[PDB]
């Protein structure tokens, strides 16, 4: 018998405490400080981020910054009290899920509290262990931790290959009439780690041979493709071939809380059955009020969209003009790939934020193989071209000492929260 | 191949549907209307419920709705921007969690989004496939889904009883030992239907008969229970028995959001490997800082949870002095045990708010068994004396007309929203 506890005290503290010690307040869980916009303040010293969601610079926005403010002091956050099955219900998170369903053109919405609960429950919803799904690998975590509520059958095609698609299709419509069930296909819109698009189009194409239900998470395609936001399948023309659209707040809308459009009899049924719904607190009424305020703004300024491309093809265009590697994206989602271990990318982000005032975060070894090194820039339609051009710049002179290796020769830094304690 | 939109669109869409079709807006997801309290407004009429719970009364508090409308002015709805490892990590997420861990005495706590995902991935982590989980029959909803995603085995106690639970941590404990793995139990501090408290005292006193951990669910216990309202555990004296202490904002804290309690290195493990946590957007500052505001209060007027009691005391002993059937709880929470059937039940209700002014839930036959009609009163140290006696009057004239035949003589009412349709 191993105890719990000891098992997570040393025998799993100690492989990952290396990386608390060394990264806590600057690698892991930075400390930004001041409004939300692409110009912070990082321990002690004004800085320009490209680690920020917020595509459409809503975050900010003084209309936006008065909606939530108004809504707050008419509701406070107590909010709707309760589910809102039990007495978190209001017109408002009803006016919201109209407009939603509105603009992305389908039946009905249905308002979320938080998008990886959501999430979770529409796949708990839809799914029975007589059916059968069949996932994208690049998979969001809420997709994966949904699929694991499953009890039958999971198929995993390779990440936006529609020929281990097609194939893995024919072991579900087999295993399908097999077993009396039906198929599910959940995909991204835009893939978060590696920027691509999801390939919907050619997903519905599928939908010719092969008879499934396609559920989409569009969370990072909300407000930043398709016509005026609306996402990535309106970018594709697939707005009908997607049967449940999943979507949440958090990244372009700059909030809490996600959403779920489909038909009005299967919005109804979630409505009454997902669990996570069901059995925790309703969006708060100053999120909701807030949400109408953004949702307002996208519709009437489909120029913030437009902003935000022009920063994205700057800044990717010009860094692929300097030989940087930009991986294969279609989205503002602009990852750097560079070579190198622990102590130079590490050096690297030091010498980024304590030299140049760049802020970004890094993706090292616990997640991608040793040896590779990814910057996470994020553009926004509150970015400069002056801001592009900068981080470009610094970019340039940040790889010389790379691949010079001038970082090799440096320790990793020693820059944690100070009275941070692992133990 | 049954298409799984055609397994919901009239095969499941059926049942559930004319519950729907009768409910929607008032016994399914009624819209109270005005400043959240005892006394406010469903269609049209000013009334007093019992449906909410805010045990504190620090939902509408003066003090709390200017924390709330102040954090909102600075900070706005979406200050701290994307996932805490990643942007979301300000020094206020940091002070909160200090002073929730010296109030409920652990050493650490990690701010959490959301409830029920927080559940969902303490239990992630905590359990791996050697590992066994003893948990109580009438666990919430999202420890049963946190548990579904263990791969191993999970043994089921009756509730609240001591000799099942004997009885599965002797088959555990067997199972832990040819696994070589350990053990950990489940259960709930307070729980919310029935009412009836989890007997921790007596649960950690089998902590000398088996090697165990014990995580606890005090969403209903905190500000509720204990020294001050610092919980269930607390009540009992067994806050050192308890491992992991779960807790949320929405129930006493009346807002959003989670936190878990436990030593440093394990709430520094959960920090670093809680899916739900690093693949989700952070809690707002609007409600950090209003939540900071909340256990301001808390602590300095712990009178709060001396009026509520006096309110529990008074209307349980009222109801039970005109031999109205409380059940077995310990808590605040007052179900009130009646029989009837669907169209009693009903134009029960409907006879409680038209006639009365008196809102309160049902719960009624797909959950319970035909023939039970249990009302779920919620006192509330907002709640006046004059609240108690007007409900107790007006339970009286109700159960007269109950008993008398009166409302199985009417059909079930039709009282839904005009507009709501089904599909
Ligand atoms: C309220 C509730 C939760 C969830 O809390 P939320 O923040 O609303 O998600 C979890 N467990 C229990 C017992 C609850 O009553
Ligand atoms: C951020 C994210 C979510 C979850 O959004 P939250 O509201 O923060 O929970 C779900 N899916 C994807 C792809 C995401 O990037």
């Amino acid at each position: 018998m191993v105890d719990i506890f000891a098992r997570l005290e040393k025998n799993a503290g100690g492989p990952i405490g290396q990386y608390m010690s060394y990264a806590h307040g600057y690698f892991a869980f930075p400390k930004l400080e001041g409004e939300i916009g692409p110009h912070m303040v990082f321990r002690g010293k004004k800085m320009l981020n490209w680690s920020l969601n917020n595509y459409l610079g809503l975050a900010n926005h003084p209309e936006v910054r008065k909606a939530d403010a108004e809504g707050a002091a008419k509701f406070g956050m107590a909010a709707p009290m309760g589910a809102r099955m039990m007495s978190g219900q209001t017109v408002y998170h009803e006016q919201l899920e109209r407009e939603l369903a509105e603009f992305v053109g389908k039946e009905d919405a249905f308002l979320l509290n938080f998008g990886y609960q959501g999430m979770i429950s529409i796949i708990d919803c839809l799914l029975t262990p007589r059916d059968v799904v069949v996932y994208d690998a690049e998979a969001h975590a809420c997709i994966i931790d949904g699929l694991r509520l499953h009890k039958g059958k999971r198929f995993v095609y390779g990440h936006n290959d529609m020929d281990s698609l097609r194939l893995q299709l024919q072991h579900a419509t087999d295993l399908a009439e097999e077993q009396k069930g039906g198929v599910l296909v959940i995909t991204e819109g835009v893939f978060g780690m590696k920027g691509d698009l999801g390939k919907l189009d050619e997903i519905v194409a599928l939908k010719k041979d092969f008879q499934f239900r396609l559920l989409v998470d569009d969370a990072h395609g909300f407000g930043t493709m398709g016509e005026g936001g609306r996402g990535t399948a309106s970018h594709f023309g697939v707005t009908d071939g997607v049967d449940v659209l999943f979507n949440t707040f958090a990244k372009s809308m700059a909030g809490i809380g996600a959403f779920v459009c489909g038909p009005r009899w299967l919005v109804n049924l979630l409505r009454y059955n997902m669990r996570s719904q069901l059995y925790a607190k309703s969006l708060p009424m100053p999120m909701v009020m807030g949400a109408l305020k953004r949702l307002e703004l996208i519709r009437n300024h489909p120029e913030y969209q437009q902003k935000l491309w022009e920063i994205v093809r700057a800044l990717q265009n010009g860094l692929k003009e300097n030989g940087f590697e930009i991986g294969v994206t279609n989205s503002p989602v602009t990852p750097v790939f560079m070579k190198g271990g622990i102590p130079e990318a590490t050096n690297l982000i030091v010498d980024l934020r304590e030299n140049h005032g760049i802020f970004c975060s890094i993706v090292i070894y616990p997640v991608i193989p040793k040896g590779e090194i990814i910057l996470r820039v994020i553009p926004t339609a509150a970015h400069t071209l002056d801001d592009v051009n900068y981080t470009i710049a610094a970019f340039k002179s940040v790889r010389d000492k790379l691949e010079g290796g001038i970082y090799a020769q440096m320790p990793i830094p020693v820059r944690a929260d100070e009275g941070f304690k692992v133990r």
